[PDB]
RNA sequence: UUGGAGAGUUUGAUCCUGGCUCAGGGUGAACGCUGGCGGCGUGCCUAAGACAUGCAAGUCGUGCGGGCCGCGGG
């Protein structure tokens, strides 16, 4: 099993005679702590199920972090539509620099040393979506020798 | 490679653009309430407006001639 943190819960409504009548959403991540984490969307009539449904997302969409030290092995920056992400590799005492949003993220990858920024929109759900990717395109020296 | 966190606010709801605003550190500071000791710094940022009084540049008789006073003694 994972470790598993919401980040987002929002009510977003939609218009009918009659009135507003509302849905919520949660982003939720999940993780080993350990080189695996997991981004999922839910979104539902209340907040519980929700919570719950993006769980079964996150686990749904995962990803393999090469954890170095418990750094990221080399710069990456990833645009995600008007969202950019920065992540920049961190020597051992400095810490999780990084917003609350691609804190948690990073965090429950087993991401424990990394500078980062977040530049542009930095829309919670579009942000996510950059640090992902950004991850998703990580490299090792193993793998470029491999390629080429 | 010793180094980089963001938030509030246009919408019924969304994404984006865009500004406004905030949390930080800083100062020869000032103002309010309050105020026990000490150390080290530090104190007219305005009228280079105007200023009472004292003090801030003198020293040498191993350059010279003197006046006064004194010790000496003619
Ligand atoms: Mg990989
Ligand atoms: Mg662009
Ligand atoms: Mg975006
Ligand atoms: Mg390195
Ligand atoms: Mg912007
Ligand atoms: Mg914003
Ligand atoms: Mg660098
Ligand atoms: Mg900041
Ligand atoms: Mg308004
Ligand atoms: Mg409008
Ligand atoms: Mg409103
Ligand atoms: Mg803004
Ligand atoms: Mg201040
Ligand atoms: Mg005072
Ligand atoms: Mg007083
Ligand atoms: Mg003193
Ligand atoms: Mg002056
Ligand atoms: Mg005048
Ligand atoms: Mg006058
Ligand atoms: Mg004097
Ligand atoms: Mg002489």
């Amino acid at each position: 099993d994972f470790e598993e943190k919401m980040i987002l819960i929002r009510r977003t409504a939609r218009m009918q005679a009659g009135g507003r009548r509302f849905r919520f959403g949660a982003l939720v991540v999940v993780g080993d702590r350990q080189g695996r984490v997991g981004l999922g969307f839910g979104k539902a009539p209340e907040v519980p199920l929700a919570v719950q449904k993006a769980g079964y997302y996150a686990r749904r969409n995962m990803v393999e972090v090469p954890l170095q030290n418990g750094t990221i092995p080399h710069e990456i920056e990833v645009e995600f539509g008007a969202s950019k992400i920065v992540l920049k590799p961190a020597a051992p005492g400095t810490g999780v620099i990084a917003g609350a949003v691609p804190r948690a993220i990073l965090e429950l990858a087993g991401v424990t040393d990394i500078l980062t920024k977040e530049l542009g929109s930095r829309n919670p759900i579009n942000i996510a979506y950059a640090t992902m990717e950004a991850l998703r395109q990580l490299r090792t020296k193993a793998d470029v020798e491999r390629l080429r």
